[PDB]
């Protein structure tokens, strides 16, 4: 079975080992109960830093992209040289790329690809490509909520949705690349916390707290 | 200045010597009044033949878009070729490729980049990185209409709308599958949009015209960003 | 061991579903029976078209060429996608890649590589490189025959021939380079028509119809 | 004449439009005055914080030096970026890239190549492959003091030195690799503070506060 | 005005500072001179020396090549390094990247690029890509020869003959794929003492000692 | 595990057979004492011919280290051309590179990386990147001597020393190479080529060699 995992850039902007160890883990074990697995990570607020300064200075939206990207690229870099061994050790810079990296049989770990989408995105067409028909979102919250539950107090969470549903609530998570893409393929998605990576197998199995998006 | 042109499969569906003969023209017409261009050229019937016959042995999604990324390629080889000593000869595959090759100066020619998306993404995505101000799309009509001219008859073309009409004129008539046929995609709006790119819509029968339609001098479609 | 499938340009000309089923078919089958397989495929129609435009408006030789390479490598991409985990996923563009390409324990499908030749050469070559004894060249056609079956009616098979028979009944199939590599490396040839795809293991016995070719 | 700025990493640390917006317009003065720029940006914190995180969970120092090189890729992009048409829009990953960049006539922005040096050692080899006699060391500090001024109250800065008084005042401004190659290829070294980059031809004629590092 | 020069392996072999000062005299002349010049340098004995060796240990004929076309690259970075800011800094290992080498607008070198060749035929296929008329086979003898010359002594120079004499003559210098190539792009193929390299532009303007090769 | 095997340019220059022979073997019984071996060549005579012809013209000091680089890289292709199926088929041209080619589970083989360094630098570098315990410098000479046996009569084999001692001696290795395997604790054997068929002996310290241990 291939799965995908996108990784929250908040989860580098932490600057906890932890975060890394309970991934590492997490990326044995699957590969253990016979997953192969593919990771994209955010670039987090070292992205943002980078677009904001770089904005200041009237550098353009496609340079800006740009920065977002070499900033993922650098979280990619810090997942594939915490795995080793189990890792290809190259991080493909596109789609194509990506498909010739997952040929050598091994974890590929990926950052951004091209301007105008989202890491998200990236992971719907590497799940897409790969032919993974779940592709797990971990974040820095449980799962999806009637509306962002870090605006708004006392929303709750939606254990199970379509991918109309997740359009409707959204109107970043998921951007409209991501969406099109798992919808045309038929990719399930889970959002979950990165918290419980430790606890993957369990999430796979529905046992516990995420949100299972199916795609429509 | 640096404008991007977008070039309809449909161009090379044609088989025709003239029209690469006067693409060919319209380019050197370009850079002697000042110009830098980019070239983006679509995948045409070449695309969707090869796309059919892989999604009838079940190949997914992604690798459909890549036979069509790889014949609009083939498109971009044949027009690179054409233009000899005005071209840097290397056709980039990504965007990341594009700036590279922009760099030198000449004229690029591209085809696609990244399945999901069509060649006048590429075009809106190859505009924002050259700080063109101008993506011309030139394809098989004379502009843009109220609805499909090949499907509509008498609808009436429209010579200067926003890019927020684009979307609704366009708006509910698009699949996600590879080998979709479109004018603009979404990602191509949000890049225009976003980047202030103006549009021009011309038939590449009036290549020939290229200098009168960038003055407004001549039928198109003028599409402002919103 | 090694083999090398050489696919005519024809083959895609046909616009067939069944025949990359077979071919398809016809890769697994020789895995199966302890083979690695690497294939070129050719430009066919496609390609003639694009030469055949670009001449007209007075592109040269190397150039046209090199449209006719490209050509060739949209084929190689189709082969390639439609074998999925068989294949390692990239298209070598040189020898020199394909001698890495191949070092990934898995099929290699290539197009051509270089103005002057034909992608029969390009098939030799990598025979060569492959240490492949037996080079298979799949055409529209069941074997050598005494000339063109397209321009004659009524004309025989030679079952069986060597190089220099070859060079004489040629002066398509294979071009000066491709004779020179297979001399040189003492690389069997065997002509057959793709249809019979299925009967390729039947084939390598010498228990169906086609033309093998010795060298000398 | 050709020329290299080194940028200290601290450089961006500061998050500082002002930095880069002068760096700019040094760029396009220094062009203006007759001199082809090449540009080596450090990782700053960036790389200190990456490095840190990935040494806790165990990574090999290879692997640190790279995350650190990755780092400070992430500077020259932008550093790239807000330079646009002035620039060849490539990062260089190796010295062997760096002459191939530098061959199309435009400025090139470079960060990290090889684990075991640092950013200054780049920026030596950069001047040496590219004939130039003068690399500047562009840092947070005004010149090269009798010690680290950073550390040391009432120390005193030395307007003109040896690389032999370097080397025995550091015993990081310059590594042991960056001295060895500006003494064989007699490279002059100019310390100055980032500070002072708007006015940098004043600088290179002698006329202001700096550090000449003369190599013997 | 494109015109390509072969050069020697022996070239090479002579060990001189001599030869490459007067090579890199003779660019200068034709580049004042109104010319793009494009180099193919040969592998001489260092190719020799290695496929010697390789053969003895039942290397392969494609691995023999590849070590030939590795030696023919040393001397290309040899003379490409001494032309300096002439040259492009990249040596093309194909056909495909000799053509975007050549589009930089500057002078490339280049080695080897395909098994079963010769340098010769690189040096006609890059003539032919580069649309030069003219391709100067600078070497150790001073034109074609009725037979070859350090075989059979005392033998006349044809000053002026087509390559259908040369075909014959030849039944070393040029190969079955240079000569294929000059004849259907119609180059003419000046063979001469790469000793009177200084007299490149005499030679050019048939008033030196040489052979001219007319396609037929 | 994973080892790294440095063999000198000299034994490039050798020009005989059995040398490659033999260096094949050992690999094959490397491989099936069950490690992974990663190799690094020289540039020898080759390098510094071309080397020299350069600086004679005045080509910079970059540029004659290029070609040096370019000269072992060539003994790589030799090396690994013998091989055959045991080497993954590219020679890597950085230590990005060499990463990603020891990615595939095979032997890797590599000349020169950058400018200013050594060969013994990039195998040091390498085994670093690998995790190699061990680099083994296969070179010309039976060991490390208290000074150069080429230019110094009657000296004598120092066969267990540390890093601190190496660089007395050398007041071989380089400056990086000795910086890398001191701060990754790499054990380094220098040993004589010609001993490359008891390469297996010489690892459990049963044979002529010099163990060099990382302070
Ligand atoms: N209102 C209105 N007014 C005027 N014309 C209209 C209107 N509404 C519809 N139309 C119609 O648009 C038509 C013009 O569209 P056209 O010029 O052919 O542009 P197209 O792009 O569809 C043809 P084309 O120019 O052939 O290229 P594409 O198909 O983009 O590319 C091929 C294929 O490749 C894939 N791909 C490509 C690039 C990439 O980065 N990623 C990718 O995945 C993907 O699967 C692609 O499908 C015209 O005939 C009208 O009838
Ligand atoms: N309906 C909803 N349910 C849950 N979360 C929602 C939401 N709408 C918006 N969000 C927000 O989505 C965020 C997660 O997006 P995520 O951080 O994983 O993408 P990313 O990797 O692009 C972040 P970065 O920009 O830092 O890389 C949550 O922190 C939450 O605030
Ligand atoms: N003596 C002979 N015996 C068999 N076939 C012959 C022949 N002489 C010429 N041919 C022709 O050679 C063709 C086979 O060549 P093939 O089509 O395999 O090469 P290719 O892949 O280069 C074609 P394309 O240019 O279409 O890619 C047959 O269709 C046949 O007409
Ligand atoms: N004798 C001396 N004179 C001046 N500065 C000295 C010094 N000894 C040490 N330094 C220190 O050198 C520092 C600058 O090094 P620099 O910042 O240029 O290298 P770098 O780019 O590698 C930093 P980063 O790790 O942030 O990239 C100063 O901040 C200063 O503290
Ligand atoms: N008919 C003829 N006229 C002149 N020279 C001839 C000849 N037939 C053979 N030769 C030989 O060809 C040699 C020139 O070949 P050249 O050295 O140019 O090719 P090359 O670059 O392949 C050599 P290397 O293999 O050393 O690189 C001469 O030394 C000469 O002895
Ligand atoms: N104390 C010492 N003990 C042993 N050898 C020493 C030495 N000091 C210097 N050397 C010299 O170093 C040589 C080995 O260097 P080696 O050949 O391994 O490096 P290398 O591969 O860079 C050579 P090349 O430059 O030819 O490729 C010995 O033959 C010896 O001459
Ligand atoms: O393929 C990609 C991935 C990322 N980004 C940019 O990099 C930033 C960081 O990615 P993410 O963590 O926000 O998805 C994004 O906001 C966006 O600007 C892209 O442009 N394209
Ligand atoms: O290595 C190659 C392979 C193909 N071709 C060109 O591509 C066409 C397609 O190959 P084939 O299928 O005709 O052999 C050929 O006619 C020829 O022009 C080459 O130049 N070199
Ligand atoms: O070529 C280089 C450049 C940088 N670094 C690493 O990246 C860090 C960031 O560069 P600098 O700003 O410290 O020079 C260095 O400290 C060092 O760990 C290298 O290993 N090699
Ligand atoms: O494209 C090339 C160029 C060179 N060689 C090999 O490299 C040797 C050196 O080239 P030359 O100097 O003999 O032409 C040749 O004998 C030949 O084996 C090739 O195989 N292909
Ligand atoms: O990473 C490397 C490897 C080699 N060399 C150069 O190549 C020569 C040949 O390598 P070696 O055999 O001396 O190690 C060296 O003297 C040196 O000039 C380098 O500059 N860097
Ligand atoms: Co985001
Ligand atoms: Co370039
Ligand atoms: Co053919
Ligand atoms: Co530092
Ligand atoms: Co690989
Ligand atoms: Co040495
Ligand atoms: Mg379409
Ligand atoms: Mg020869």
């Amino acid at each position: 079975m291939n799965i995908i995992l996108k990784i929250s850039g908040k989860f580098f902007d932490e600057d906890n080992v932890d975060n890394l160890i309970v991934l590492r883990q997490s990326i044995k074990e699957l590969a253990d109960n016979g997953f192969r697995v593919g990771i994209v990570t955010g670039g987090g607020s070292t992205a943002r830093r980078y677009i904001k300064l770089a904005r200041e200075i009237g550098i353009g939206e496609a340079y800006l992209d740009l920065l977002g990207i070499w900033a993922s690229r650098l979280n990619a870099y810090l997942v594939m040289f915490s795995l080793q061994d189990l890792a290809y050790m190259h991080v493909p810079q596109s789609l194509e790329e990506f498909i010739q990296d997952w040929s050598h049989g091994k974890v590929v770990v990926t950052g951004g690809f091209q301007p105008g989408q989202s890491t998200a995105a990236v992971a719907a067409l590497v799940a897409e490509a790969s032919s993974s028909k779940t592709l797990v979102v971990a974040t820095n919250v449980d799962g999806v909520y009637e509306k962002d539950p870090r605006i708004y107090a006392d929303v709750k969470l939606i254990p199970h949705l379509t991918t109309q549903d997740l359009r409707k609530i959204l109107e970043e998570l998921l951007d409209p690349l991501a969406i099109k893409i798992v919808e045309r393929s038929k990719i399930r998605v889970i959002v979950m916390n990165y918290r419980k990576l430790n606890r993957i197998i369990d999430i796979l199995k529905g046992e516990e707290v995420s949100s299972i998006i199916e795609p429509v």
